[PDB]
């Protein structure tokens, strides 16, 4: 199961998913995905 948490470091809109995922690695997360109408970066990792 994959858990998500809004990135504390990513600024502005999330247009490219791998950018969100690379910023998420610096927060200790596995990956990251852009989500919602507000285009927020969400950090992903196993639950």
């Amino acid at each position: 199961r994959t858990c998500e948490s809004q990135s504390h470091k990513f600024k502005g809109p999330c247009l490219r998913a791998s950018n969100c995922a690379n910023v998420c690695k610096t927060e200790g997360f596995h990956g990251g995905k852009c989500r919602g109408f507000r285009r927020r970066c969400f950090c992903t990792k196993h639950c």
